């Protein structure tokens, strides 16, 4: 329906549960690789007989187990985790960050994959026009690799206008990342996905507890006082997140305008040349350092 492969990924700023402004993961961008129901040269795509349904259920004590619950959904080529300060930029890894700092609450994150087609590549591939027109222009060499130098990942993120950073060609580097992304990918289920945050008061599930009712099992089957935050991926934006009528549409919009729910990607150090792919590794490292909070 709608080409997803290939397309640019920015881990710093992906969030693949969703963005309250976005219909898809913040991370994505526009497709890096050129291609040609129909399957493409190099790839494959297979669609399914249904909405494949899978839920999930897990409960998020801190923010490594809000990046792990991320990173099931966008990690590299054969499961291990991005990494990096994955999502640390994005808006509902500061509101999660913000929830849980409370510390006398506990929340809890609910998965629905509606998924309704799988894409991949084989194992040495085309790039699209802007995509090699915007290699052309980079250097070889990544300034801010020098410990010594006026821009650097703290300067950067204070002004990055400043002449410090204006003199170095880190702007030039960014520039092309906030373009085209950190990775590319290479594997994607599409489709929809529903994620509810709850987040209770310890008394409640303390009370949960005492009734002998299991705390997951009652919120997926409820899905007992709780605040709900609800993040949708794929199909059209309802004007209101919190509806049953918005869920029962939304479910249905999901198949005219599938989205990807869960993917692998490959950094985009392999679509460059020999002697860029270094600098563009040192570049994606200071993309992390500056933009990703590692406090
Ligand atoms: C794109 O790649 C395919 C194989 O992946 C190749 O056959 C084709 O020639 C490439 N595109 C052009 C315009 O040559």
């Amino acid at each position: 329906a709608i080409n997803y492969l290939g397309a640019g990924y920015d881990h710093v700023r992906g969030n693949p549960v969703g963005d309250p402004s976005s219909m898809g993961d913040p991370g994505i961008r526009p497709p890096v690789l050129r291609f040609t129901v129909l399957q493409p040269l190099g790839g494959y795509v297979r669609q399914y007989v249904a909405c494949r349904q899978s839920e999930t259920i897990s409960e998020l004590s801190n923010l490594s187990d809000y990046q792990n619950e991320l990173s099931v959904d966008a990690s590299l080529q054969g499961g291990d985790p991005i990494g990096l300060n994955s999502f640390s930029a994005s808006t509902g890894y500061r509101d999660f960050a913000k929830e849980v700092s409370k510390k006398d609450t506990r929340t809890y994150m609910l998965k629905n994959y509606c998924m309704r087609y799988e894409a991949g590549v084989a194992q040495k591939w085309n790039v699209t026009l802007a995509f090699a027109a915007g290699v052309s222009q980079l250097p070889d060499v990544f300034d801010a690799h020098n410990p010594e130098c006026a821009c650097s990942a703290e300067q950067w993120r204070q002004d990055q206008n400043a002449e410090a950073c204006t003199k170095t060609n880190v702007p030039i580097w960014i520039s092309f990342i906030e373009q085209f992304g950190t990775h590319f990918l290479v594997r994607l289920f599409a489709g929809g996905k529903m994620t509810y945050q709850v987040t209770a008061k310890r008394s409640e599930v303390e009370k949960m507890r005492n009734m002998g009712i299991d705390v997951k099992t009652q919120l997926k089957m409820q899905l007992m006082n709780v605040q709900k935050e609800t993040l949708v991926i794929g199909g059209r934006p309802p004007g209101q997140v919190s509806d049953p009528a918005a869920l029962a549409a939304w479910a249905d919009t999901v198949e005219e305008l599938p989205m990807p729910v869960k993917f692998e990607v490959q950094p985009l150090y392999h679509l460059l040349p020999v002697e860029k792919q270094e600098a563009f590794k040192q570049a994606v490292t200071f993309y992390s350092k500056a933009v990703g909070l590692t406090p």
